[PDB]
């Protein structure tokens, strides 16, 4: 179940990261222009730079985090507070959360493990209630 | 579902606070004892004292308020809060709770109308979470 796949996410986490964040940018690429140094780059010339690895990770460490203190697939309050008030995050609306939510969940059902995919789905659109309460646009 | 209950028990809300208070006071004998008025009473004797039906309606209101503000029957630690810090709680601790929403369930179990009966079970067991992070010993 969810909890499962935190532990599963975490034991190989990078890998997780890359690849769950490669499906998101693949699915919309337009997402990439959050980003600086993402576009005109195939998976392997991404893999090979160093701030690629070293954030998408950091990124995927906290949503492990978020995940692991929700109750029933329902983050903290606090947690969406985080997320809204950093400064990285300045130019984003609910949308673009909701868009990498949808490439994980898809992720999920398309690979060898056995997810639960459709907590991941609630858990995304939990996220982003609580993100529309913590007053991201 | 959990929000069609919600609907179902405001709809007729005397009548489901009273016959759910009620299955929760012969389940539990014991708890009588919190509410000294009621001590000595039949169930049909209860109704015919004014603040019986107009104390259990009100609370019984205020469970479907913080039943519709939760997300996936978890509910706001605001909403634990008022709870544990009302005058009228400050002698209980979870257990009174958790018996509650046995009888609760019990009840919905037991009835002819068609409830989401292992939600209810699911919001009181995270409700009684809840409380106890409130300070509820
Ligand atoms: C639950 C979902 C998300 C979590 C937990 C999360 C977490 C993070 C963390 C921890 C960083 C810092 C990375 C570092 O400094 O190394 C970060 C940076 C950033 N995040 Fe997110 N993020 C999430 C969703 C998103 C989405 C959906 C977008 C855009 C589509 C986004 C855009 C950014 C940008 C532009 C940065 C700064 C640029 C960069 O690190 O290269 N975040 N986020
Ligand atoms: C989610 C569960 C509960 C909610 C929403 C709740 C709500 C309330 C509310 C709104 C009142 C004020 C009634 C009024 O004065 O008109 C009240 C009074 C009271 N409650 Fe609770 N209650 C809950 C659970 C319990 C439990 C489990 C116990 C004891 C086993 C308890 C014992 C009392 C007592 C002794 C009073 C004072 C009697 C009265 O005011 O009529 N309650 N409750």
């Amino acid at each position: 179940g969810f909890k499962q796949d935190i532990a599963t996410i975490r034991g190989d986490l990078r890998t997780y990261a890359q690849d769950i964040f490669l499906a998101f940018l693949n699915k919309y690429p337009d997402e990439r222009r959050y980003f600086k140094n993402y576009v005109g780059k195939s998976d392997q010339e991404l893999k090979s730079m160093a701030k690629f690895g070293d954030h998408t990770e950091k990124v995927f460490n906290l949503m492990m985090e978020v995940a692991d203190r929700a109750t029933d697939c329902v983050p903290l309050a606090s947690d969406a507070n985080t997320l809204v008030q950093m400064k990285q995050h300045s130019s984003l609306t609910t949308g673009n959360f909701e868009k990498l939510f949808v490439a994980l969940v898809e992720y999920m059902r398309a690979s060898g493990q056995s997810f639960d995919s459709q907590s991941w789905d609630r858990f995304g659109k939990n996220l982003v209630s609580a993100l529309s309460s913590a007053g991201m646009k």
